[PDB]
């Protein structure tokens, strides 16, 4: 089996949909690459790593790349414009039984499902109010 | 109008639902509190701070705690066995229209969505393979 | 394939398998873990390695815990008593044709089967004799 | 009981079979040999002895000839193009009783057994993937 | 698409082709092997990884035997004798599209297809003239 | 013979193919190039020499353009944007026959034939996975 494998980051149905792929596992480090130029292709990274006794920390990052052509002396090249970050670690001990791992998952769907405030707040440009 | 609401962290339909709401907002951090006894309740917060000149920085932890009654001594407390605590940063370009957010947010609910590659590693206690 | 797949550790029949499931894979080992808090988990590593020029070596590991649950500061908490550890190492020339390494592995068996004497006298608290 | 006997390390079915014999019980290590030029042969050995004063171990070694192409009787060399060489220890807490022992033989036997993906891959000459 | 399986490393029309099945995927590299004694195998490896910030590489690697007068099973010293490697490098900005890399295949491709100058050198054990 | 002589590096069907000719053979390294400027050409190069007592190795390097005009100083001059380099080492005993060449170079087109999956993942942006 594997988990390590292609799938979805960007769901607009049907349609343009990001899709992302392994890459390259390094050191325990996964990484997936949307195609086209890496030069413009979101990527997406994990590991795992135990930090304290009780302690396994994954460690999460997103870019997701705002795409366009720079044209520099006559020359098209495609480019990020800029990308944002999404960077993130999540601790969970070692006593979390499976269910419980679960129910974390849960919070983090939780709190960037549409229409739950983050989630609208940074899709706004916005903060809270 | 508000963002700053109560809403479902967790959500196992219509009966378990873990629900948090509007503690504070303390210095451009939101707080959100589940009920009961603070000393078991999860916990949300997030802000947004301008970093560099462009970028635009939200930061949103939370915490999932663990149940349980401590005893010591003949005394019995609700506290938490242990919690655990995701936290990230994201970060936005100023050149960010609004429709590059939503897309932001989908590649983040896109990466945490169930049967995606990280969502079910975190569930399994497992890593990639 | 991918022989990298889930299978049963423990065959108590039916009731109460200890199976075992892929976990990880960072770096080259390959590990699998059973269903449990990772406090409590069965656990299953292997790997191979290109040693001499002339020999590959396996290295595979297993891990049975005793169960239990510890009270620390009057929280009750999943934990091993205690874990038996299970180590070994294998070497195979290079010129080992896929037949050579069948006798291995059934030898490995015949080592190990419920009745001759090694599986005997471990079972046993015993010493061969 | 008395364990020290024959058996039959490689089940070829009922027939090419190879049993071990008893060879030498020198030190309290218990050597089982099939019949052959040393050079040749098949050889288990196995010793207990107590180490931490919380743990005994185990002490397995087997060594199986590359058959293939062999030449009963050479002088093949060198040695070690011709044999594999496995290695264990097994380390089981003072606490275990001889139920949990069982246990641990089961899950070494479940580690190994044909069709699992250790036992797989070895006799494939892989890896894991 | 999954791209690890079992091809045709050498087409020798219909029969007596070469099958490489996948053998290992220990840290991102993909390995495939012949169905050999691995003194004996055919194997290829490749892997990606990004190297200057302008840059990836796959690096792959062909190992083939000497099959002339070649001994099946055999201990066959010294070992460099019987095989020879290939080795490749293939650097690819990060700009390049797809069609970028299509189009670098089929350079490949072309290098190296029969009866081209390089191709034929090679079998004929040769230098350009 | 002199296999030294023209080819087509890239196939594409009959419309521009990117074909390739003998333009130097100065100390030894066999170069061919495609007929653009000497800013924009493809271009190939070869050699042999003679390694350890028992190999040699041929040396292939080919480099792809990715084509367009700067202007530098307001001048347009053809250019590349960048190249993409290809880069390989083969090493043959010196007891290869010609049929152990030609299985050589076989194998190495099973690698790179279009669908077999490494040449698969290159033009797809892509790891094997």
């Amino acid at each position: 089996a594997s988990n390590f494998e292609e799938f979805v980051l960007v769901d607009n149905g049907g349609t343009g949909d990001v899709k992302v792929a392994p890459s390259n596992f390094a050191n325990g480090v996964a990484e997936w690459i949307s195609s086209n130029s890496r030069s413009q292709a979101y990527k997406v990274t994990c590991s795992v790593r135990q930090s304290s006794a009780n302690n396994r920390k994954y460690t999460v990052k997103v870019e997701v790349p705002k795409v366009a052509t720079q044209v520099q002396g006559g020359v098209e090249l495609p480019v990020a414009a800029w990308r944002s970050y999404m960077n993130m670690e999540l601790t969970i001990p070692v006593f979390a039984t499976n269910d419980d791992c679960a129910l974390i998952v849960k919070a983090l769907q939780g709190t960037f499902k549409t229409g739950n405030p983050i989630a609208t707040a940074i899709a706004a440009n916005s903060g809270i109010y």
